[PDB]
């Protein structure tokens, strides 16, 4: 029993079955919400998350990994009330989500004291609760690897070697940021099995991406839906061709789905353009039937959607 | 009654006696606070807000103005918990407090979203009470006038325009950004009597002091006690020096004191050689008999501290 389950007892990796591995059930800004409490509604939310998961488990999703972590609104409370309403297991995490700089909080305070409070929420529990992480959630975009950005990987490494957690990340698929990640994290110890560098499948140049897995990690083909960043039908025929070449042995797929955000780029007046057929079950609808037409056999998927998270998390 | 008060009705602005203008009960990270409870203490906060109000008190002090804003972790329940315990005048406000870049919630929204949350704080009250925000707090320090920074200056010229409160800005003495933010806020309208230029008081260099005055705006020597910004010895000297030159009716005096601050900058051991004499009674032991003793008489200290708070308030 080595997985912690929100609302429910851990388990051991052979039992996390088919997995969406980055989904969220609701992602805000800690300070606006704090501020001003009229922009949000907590009824609404509830059940359009509850709605969007129940829809996954009717295609056969047993296990959601959530990496909503300190900037995007981890509330595990919530978490476990739709846990109690659908049954899902619900993989939470740690972790710091900047593309600049730390909160005022951290000015004059070492990468040790940030690793302790990755090191507490997994092994005591998250926010006064009993509920543990069980992974790791660091981030860089457009601003590259910043001076923040770096203590934050490097504290992220700090929990690894301690609690053997592994890490997902948040990266900018077209600035090396991906690559530079790896490098320090590695540096510094990690085993690159246990790195997932995230939203590389926003490119088609796989000769990147292929730098990345030959390295050693999982590449995170987890934006499925998300057009803006890359169209649909471009992202499928990059994963059919990393298959042909063989590289199911790293990849993983997911939507990055938030049953609500409140960023102003999310509005429903840009959905139409911007993301039309963005769920947590579109690769059920598209991406997997268009696979098989296409030659590739139903043990590729389970490797994809079974085999590798339960390495992931082993 | 044109001023709000939290936990007290309002009253005229030619009530509020001798006045603190810039203090703060308790500053923390919104997103640090929600997702580590474990790191803060809720009793022990109360307490030390409790006391050094208390003090304050003992020697006059009628009214404190709080500029505690969203990015400074401001809490209208906590600040009237407060009040009842002490009885004090305190006014509260509204506003983003940034340096660099707006949380991701605003990305793909307007200046008017902005100023529209302001103003529902201004006219509607705070945090779902009835406590109303009494001006409006803007930011600018060493990474200079950003692109966000400038939205959220516009902003809080579209809410005076609306409700005519008056703004209380922080600045970095030494960057010009003082000088910007009078600029912005007077071109687009707001009265330059409405507007206090925030820490001022760091720096020596009168003659850019004196031409923030100049052009109409009050001038904060708000950080009396902060030593690492500038010794008491000089804030003394340039405090003297512009009064003998004409500008107490520009001048505005306070310490910037935090009862508790979560920053590692502030943590206990570092403040025998950066803030030893920091409190919100520093001025009653040195400045105010330093001035006395120099030439400066009652009629003089009263313009500071009872005739300034009330115009800036009118
Ligand atoms: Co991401
Ligand atoms: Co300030
Ligand atoms: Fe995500
Ligand atoms: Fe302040």
């Amino acid at each position: 029993m080595r997985i912690p389950l929100v609302g429910k007892d851990s388990i051991e990796s052979k039992d996390i079955g088919f997995t969406l591995i980055h989904e969220h059930l609701r992602v805000f800004s800690e300070a606006v919400r704090q501020q001003w409490p009229h922009l949000y509604n907590e009824d609404e939310e509830f059940r359009n998350a509850v709605n969007e998961v129940k829809r996954a488990m009717q295609f056969g999703v047993k296990t959601i990994v959530d990496p909503t972590v300190m900037g995007c609104g981890r509330d595990i409370r919530f978490m476990e009330k739709v846990v109690k309403a659908t049954g899902i297991n619900l993989v939470a995490g740690t972790g710091i989500f900047i593309f600049i700089d730390l909160p005022f909080y951290f000015l004059n305070r070492s990468i040790d004291e940030i690793a302790d409070l990755f090191i507490h929420d997994i092994k005591e529990g998250i926010q006064g609760t009993l509920n543990k992480a069980g992974f790791v959630k660091i981030a860089a975009d457009e601003p590259g690897i910043t001076k923040d950005v770096e203590k934050v990987i490097r504290a992220a490494a700090i929990a690894n070697k301690e609690t053997k957690v592994p890490i997902i990340t948040h990266s900018n698929a077209h600035n090396n940021t991906g690559l530079e990640q790896q490098r320090i994290l590695t540096e510094e110890g990690v085993d690159p099995g246990k790195i997932l560098i995230g939203h590389l499948g926003d490119t088609d140049n796989i000769d990147y991406i292929k730098k990345i897995a030959d390295k050693g990690s999982f590449i995170g083909l987890d934006r499925y839906g998300l057009d803006l960043f890359l169209p649909v039908d471009k992202r499928n025929e990059t994963t059919l061709r990393l298959i042909k070449d063989g590289y199911s042995d790293k990849i993983m797929i997911s939507h990055d789905y938030c049953c609500t955000i409140d960023v102003g780029t999310a509005k429903p007046e840009y959905k139409p353009k911007l993301a039309p057929r963005w769920s947590t079950t579109l690769i059920f609808e598209d991406t997997i039937p268009f696979l098989k037409r296409n030659g590739v056999n139903e043990e590729v998927i389970a490797t994809i959607f079974k085999e590798n998270p339960k390495k992931f998390f082993s």
